[PDB]
């Protein structure tokens, strides 16, 4: 029914931890900057806590936040309310990227099309976690190593996966 690509944008552990305590467990600047290029000039679809901890809006692109408060406002933001409300606000567009929290993800997990997924390898403490997936059907048509240096102190690989169904 919707004519969008839908797209993931996450980057998890090796536990598909994404979160503790309302924040990022780790802190890679140039994996940030790979989403940043990734992103660019496409609609951001964030869960309202996921908005909140980021704190301002993105620029260069919609920001969308998905709440069930009919009375939420944020300025430079658009509001959602369903999946629907969101489709309905990005019936135009070519590529959306589902940013995250776990419970916006879970949401939108039957309209995924394409997958851009981060693997950290470390083994995080945390409390949000990145929901299991069946990869029938899908094939991986990128793979890159990140950058691991004084800045990035982990090791972690660039995916991206495409369904073919
Ligand atoms: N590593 C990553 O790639 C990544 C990415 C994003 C976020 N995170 C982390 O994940 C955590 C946040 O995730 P989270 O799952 O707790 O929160 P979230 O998914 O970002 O947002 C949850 C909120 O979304 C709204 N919502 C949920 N279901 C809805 C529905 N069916 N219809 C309309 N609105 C709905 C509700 O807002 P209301 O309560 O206002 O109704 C709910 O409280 C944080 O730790 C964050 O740092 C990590
Ligand atoms: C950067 C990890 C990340 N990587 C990937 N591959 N996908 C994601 N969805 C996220 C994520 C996230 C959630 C998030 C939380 C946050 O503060 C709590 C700040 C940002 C952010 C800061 C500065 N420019 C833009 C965004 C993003
Ligand atoms: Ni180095």
């Amino acid at each position: 029914h919707h004519h969008m690509r839908v797209s993931f944008m996450v980057a998890m552990d090796e536990n598909r931890v994404i979160g503790k305590d309302n924040n990022l467990p780790w802190r890679l600047p140039s994996e940030l900057q790979y989403v940043k290029k990734t992103t660019m000039g496409h609609p951001l679809i964030m869960g309202r806590k996921n908005y909140e901890a980021i704190g301002r809006p993105l620029p260069g692109r919609r920001n969308i936040i998905v709440t069930r408060n009919e009375g939420y406002h944020v300025e430079g933001c658009e509001v959602a309310h369903s999946v629907e409300e969101v489709f309905e606000l990005c019936k135009n567009e070519e590529e959306i990227f589902i940013f995250g929290g776990a419970q916006i993800y879970d949401l939108f997990l039957p309209y995924v099309d394409k997958l851009y997924i981060t693997k950290i390898h470390h083994a995080f403490e945390g409390d949000t976690f990145f929901p299991e997936m069946d990869m029938t059907n899908w094939k991986e048509v990128f793979v890159e190593k990140g950058l691991t240096d004084e800045k990035n102190p982990y090791t972690y690989y660039y995916h991206v996966y495409e369904k073919q169904q």
